[PDB]
């Protein structure tokens, strides 16, 4: 139905809509890199933040989700429709799994509200037009 | 690699599986019931506690799930393999989430602490076969009063 | 030779044996149980209440009986008698386990006293005529 | 799974292996050794060092072991075998046993602290040259050992 | 076996392997140049940090192992396997010999936690997509 | 250049290398006890000490030498230059190593100070020819109780 994973992370889905896919890096880059990072505290009896907790869940689903999309190519018999599937998912699929990723991944490299702005900013970056707007592009910043 | 989104919630997967499917009532009811119970405060933005969240990703994830579900229907045809798909994933799957999902239900409507004590206790009775363990298995009771 | 080990906890073989083997749920089943409650509490550096230990002990020979005797029959090509080793390992033995190893479990979580009671009153039940005996045994129910 | 039953009281295997095979008494020598000593303990129902349990359990355990040591040519006499396992056995067995086995002994002989010890510096005695070292490396006793 | 000498420095190897070798200049400059920069303290009766410590090892190690590999050419006649060796050496070697070598004097250059972000920050630089990510890229900076 | 990672430990190599190779236990013995000993703590992530950190430098640096010692014989074809390397490895190398090596564990285990104390004596031991110097060398004593 209707709710946005980002908006109690006081977030918006638009903001990223507005920001191409093709943006984020591919899941696994992402993914191993945010994985031996935290791994302990990842598998922690305390979920400190709530990314944390949410994390798992697009994990599994995933992880557990392409266990499955591999499986499709065991106990099926079809190679027109079950290589054309992982096309949508690797891909279509990703996606909302993708920023989202990053996005979490993101508090804990920098922090909740820092982030904001680089969506913001980016935001200003993107819209103002070829001609203008250096190519030397906002990125994930230093500390003060 | 391996996680288990229970680590923090003081339990662990591998432990509630044994439940038989017959246990966990259907998604669309687990759906509804969570949802309809406290539909507002969902949607809101504000994270109370972290079961909340997450099971809002179990919903997007299943929603897409589904929201591709209707996908595999429309553009796939090869009504074989088709349904042989819409199975293993509204049941081999759901599963996961049923299972999870209303565990989490279960939690703000009783209690994170007494909640596991009745799956606890209830690992027994499984763990114990027919002709004993009265039909009668302890239920999700409405937090007992006062001492 | 001549010890008992629920001695330690006042208590005989005997005892257990007024529950017939075919009730305690079978070794696997239990196993986990334990992994899947005090997983790290298992293998904490301390030791609490000896039970764990105990424990432990009977998962130590047991771990190595269960690596022997899958062994026994693939590293040694053997006759009638690849299949026929299985056979004594559930009845007269693993049973004192599984009791035991139950036994305590249980305790860990109900409090050793309580736990006795259970087979206590509950042998009766059993000892005490079907038409008649009570419509339910009493369980290892939190207490209620 | 995986566990090393003595971290129960701060110790590890590895350090066991460290030692020569040999080292270790075998199980006779050693069992006897506390049936005459301690027997009257153990078998009260007093816990007083967790050790008591795990002795005694490895003891059911190889209990049954050897009960069954003798049942592995009971009722079937196998020809090139029968006597090549309870070998294998005793081989690479009895070994984490006796190791511990004794360990535990001698350990509520003398106190938990002192045993590690012991074993510990005796340790590099043996992984240390000949004419750079004592007639032989230390013993056991009470009082002797240090912190 | 197992052990990385970055964790006691709280760090992790894979944040390095996920940064390419061919990043970390040539030993020699690095050598050279961490050398003569610190010369006295380096050869100094005090420790003051790790770090120090540590790096003659690998100075060491390498050093004393540079001044075997250049051996291996006189006491030897078989050019053949003489000069493949080298190979593997000044290239397979230097890899977790340099970044490292590197990395530790980063620290006195900069300092150790202030480093991370360097680390994580690139991090984010690389994986992020060409089109996007200015190859102004990261780069060890000024004071506050 | 000329440096010595010692200076620090007040102390130099020039001056342990006397030392006849005799002294150090095998590598491997050297590794086992040492690991063996204070396992945890090491691969631990608290720089208790420096000694430890280096030590484990030492650790990788021979690690990856025997790492590729493996490789010599794997890639390399050539039966007369392979064993010459091995060889100069396992020995004229190994020797730096279990040298220091040891020297370190030997600090932890009995304390930095003293350590150095007994090295230092021995140096006249060695220094002194045959028929005098008894065959009882001081020995690593376990650090003399009180005063």
């Amino acid at each position: 139905m209707d709710i946005d994973p980002y908006k109690e992370f006081g977030a918006t889905v638009e903001l990223l809509s507005f920001l191409p896919s093709d943006f984020f890096p591919s899941v696994r880059d992402l993914l191993d890199t945010a994985a031996a990072l935290y791994r302990d505290a990842l598998e922690s009896p305390e979920h400190a933040s709530p990314h944390h907790t949410a994390l798992r869940q697009a994990i599994l689903a995933w992880g557990d989700l392409m266990t499955l999309a591999t499986w499709v190519g065991t106990n099926l018999e079809d190679p027109a429709s079950r290589d054309l599937v992982v096309s949508y998912v690797n891909t279509n699929v990703g996606l909302k799994f993708r920023q989202l990723l990053w996005f979490h991944i993101s508090a804990l490299t920098f922090g909740r509200e820092t982030v904001l702005e680089y969506l913001v900013s980016f935001g200003v970056w993107i819209r103002t037009p070829p001609a203008y707007r250096p190519p030397n592009a906002p990125i994930l910043s230093t500390l003060p």
